[PDB]
């Protein structure tokens, strides 16, 4: 009928935010991959926003896409968030704007004030309205960033708010290399997240839908792996990069050649 | 004081415009790339806006831009209005929405019902204001768009507009393979243009700064090719994106991959 999309960042104080980010004063060049730019946010800047998601940094397929959370990791949130009865009413900031490069990590900066500065007049943006019922972290830096937030003059009011310290949608993966230890390890982070559900379904009182809890299984069933909506993505991207198949890479002999390029991927069956 | 961005088409009438667009039903799948969805523009839509370019179909540094003519050619073309004296305040817009598969020119359907009356709708969303000052059509296709609009009935009002149908800025390099035949058709494309900018300039009365018309030479003098400016480009773009460096090309061992499929790698230096 019409196709949906993100205006982008038009509105103040999102304009002079993304007018005046920061480069490599505040992101180590070596440990982040500041040469891709910034990708600032995913979801509503209108105020229609319920849940706000902190999650931890960006990839390949948020550096084209040109929002945060469109990958594996998002697209586990997004059903995450389809139980809370949300299912565009959301804002997700990431904690760095720039990936990081290794594991290396941020967490070497995870208190630089460049950094933590600029995250918070974002955090100070989409909850000044004071619309957000929830808050929902990915991750342990993730947790930090929120901390952080709160020890600071701008975050006292939100002491109270219903946060939630969550594992991170990719931590079975990564954590481990056989697939029945990953299975293992993803049993418990469902688990977990469950937890964090039934603590957070009570204080979502304006869903999207309204929908009562449905607990994740030992497994990820696909009901709960939802696409990105097509209100995140900016005007004329196609649905192909917010589907079920990954269309992202980086490549390389050797890592200074993986981290210069990028290969997008159109997935099997949008041409004929 | 900073870096700009194009805030991208949240006022009307151009979010509805991007939001309800024609795709396979009107553009042919086989002719017609839609598989990256459509570029819609490149430069002001505030009403700013003094020159109306007319470019032909995008390219591989369109899809990721998301933003028309940011190449080689736009850079040519952000020459050419240099010449006029605006730097920025111009309005860029395709003859298709999308690239054109093959050398066709996706002319067998430059007549579609559903191609060219939205071309118009945008034809009349940037004209409405009524301060554009100039136009110029990019290649054959570019020339005969023009002429479709003013046959139609809101296009009656623009058949006085000031108009130069120019040869397409990469017409060069796309008719021969030798450097010669290149180097031979050099002036023949900037003599004509050098007349366009000769019947133009008097006519563009609002320039951004005070311009001495400098016609061209035989060849590109590097002062001729100007860098695309950053309000052109979405919040976060790195500047790499938008250099004199080509950084997107499309591989594949056969022409199916070769469709599917971009690589998009950074310049050296952006890197330390
Ligand atoms: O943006 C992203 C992408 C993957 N994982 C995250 O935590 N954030
Ligand atoms: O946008 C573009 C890019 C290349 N050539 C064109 O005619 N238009």
């Amino acid at each position: 009928m019409l196709t949906e999309f993100d205006a982008g960042y038009g509105e103040q104080p999102f304009r002079d935010l993304c007018a005046n980010y920061p480069g490599a004063e505040a992101y180590d060049p070596h440990d982040f991959r500041i040469e891709w730019g910034p990708i600032f946010h995913r979801g509503r800047l209108d105020g229609s926003a319920r849940v706000l998601i902190v999650g931890q940094d960006p990839a390949q397929h948020e550096t084209i896409v040109r929002r945060i959370l469109v990958g594996t990791a998002g697209r586990r949130t997004q059903g995450f968030l389809a139980k809370l009865g949300i299912v565009q009413s959301y804002v997700m900031v990431n904690t760095f704007l720039y990936s990081v490069y290794g594991q290396s990590g941020g967490s070497k900066h995870k208190n630089e004030p460049g950094i933590v500065d600029y995250r918070n007049k974002w955090f100070k943006a989409v909850l000044g309205p004071g619309n957000i019922e929830a808050v929902v972290s990915l991750g342990g830096l993730a947790d930090e960033a929120w901390k952080a937030w709160l020890k600071s003059s701008d975050g006292a009011a939100y002491k109270t708010l219903a946060y939630q310290h969550i594992t991170h949608p990719t931590w079975p993966e990564s954590s481990a290399h056989d697939s029945a230890t990953q299975a293992a390890n993803t049993k418990i982070m469902l688990a977990k997240w469950n937890a964090a559900l039934a603590a957070l379904a009570p204080e979502v009182k304006h869903p999207d839908v309204p929908t009562t809890l449905v607990p994740y299984g030992d497994a990820f069933k696909p009901s709960e792996l939802v696409d990105i909506i097509a209100k995140d993505l900016p005007a004329g991207l196609p649905a192909w990069m917010r589907g079920d198949t990954p269309w992202a890479v980086r490549q390389g002999v050797d890592a200074a050649a993986k981290r210069r390029t990028i290969m997008i991927t159109i997935p099997d069956g949008v041409i004929p």
